[PDB]
C-alpha cells in the first residue's frame, strides 16, 4: 500500500524488483485498465512471423493458410496514421 | 498482391516506406487478427502517467479517482511472468 | 498444477470460480502471451467516449483535444476488414 | 469531416454502415490512439484454444510445446481485478 498527497506527484515504485536487459515487458494497471505498457521485443503472432528493421512483414514458411489479405498500419511519433496499406499474398503454383 | 512459393518464406513489403526515427508504430494484420506490431513509445492510458527507465509509474498531479490498486506485472525476454504485484494507491489527506 | 494426456484436449479449470454477470473479463494467458480473452462490455478510452449500438462513437462533451481525426475499422464474424474509414472532428466557432 | 461544437455532444458516424450479425468488431481510433472498440467474438490465439462459457481454457490437442504456466485473470463489471490464479499445464507421459 502507498500514500501520496493530492495535486502533486507519485512514483509507484516495482517491489524486489532491478530493471535489467532481461525484462521484457512491465505492465502497470488499475483495475482491468491497461495504465502503462513498457515492452523491448516487437509483437509477433507466432514464430511463422517476424518483423524487419525497417517494418517489413516476414512469413518465414508459406502456407495454403498464410494466404488472405495482409495490412500495414504506419504511424509517427506525434501517433498520426502515416501509412495504411493493403496487400494481397497469393500463393504461387 | 504478393506472390509467394509455397513452404518458402517471403517479405511483404511496405508500400513506398522509409524506417525513420519519427516512425513510432507498424502493424502488420491479416484481417482483424494482428501479425505483427512494432512500437518505440510505451503505452501510456493518459499525459497523467508516465513509464519510468526502472519500470516504475509516476502519475502526474494526484487525484481522487487516481486512487485504487494498481498491478505491477513483469515478464522476461522468453516471455515468463517474473513478478506480478499489487500497490494500494492512497492519497493522503 | 494439471496433468493432461498429449494428442486428446484438456480444459484448464478455473479455481474457486462461479461464471456470473457480474464478470466482465476473463484473460487465459501462457507467460507474457495472450491465450484466450474474454470481455463482456465494450472498450472506452475514457469515460468521455460512449460506443453506440450502430457502432457509432459518441464523445460526450467537446474540447479542442477532441479535435484531430479519427479511424473507424469494421470486420466481420470471418474477420475481413469489411470497413476503414476516416473522419475529421473539427470544432465550431 | 465533423462539426461539432464544444462542449457539446456528438456522435461520428460510420459512413455507410449497418450493424448487423456478421459484424464482430468495431474499432474506432483517434491517431495510433485507441478510443473505441467493439467485439463479439472472444480472442484465442489459434483455433488450438477455446474459451469456454464458465471461463475455462479448453485446448484442442496437447503438445509437449504446449506444457508450461498459464494464468487466469478474472475482471468485475466494475473493473476489479477479483481472482488472479496460475496453472502449471504438464502433459501426461
Amino acid at each position: 500500500t502507498v500514500w501520496g498527497a493530492l495535486g502533486h506527484g507519485i512514483n509507484l515504485n516495482i517491489p524486489n524488483f532491478q530493471m535489467t536487459d532481461d525484462i521484457d515487458e512491465v505492465r502497470w494497471e488499475r483495475g482491468s485498465t491497461l495504465v502503462a505498457e513498457f515492452k523491448r521485443k516487437p509483437f509477433l503472432k507466432s514464430g511463422a512471423f517476424e518483423i524487419l528493421a525497417n517494418g517489413d512483414l516476414k512469413i518465414k514458411n508459406l502456407t495454403r493458410d498464410d494466404s488472405g489479405t495482409y495490412n500495414v498500419t504506419v504511424y509517427s511519433t506525434n501517433g498520426t496514421r502515416i501509412l495504411d496499406k493493403a496487400l494481397d499474398l497469393r500463393i504461387l503454383e
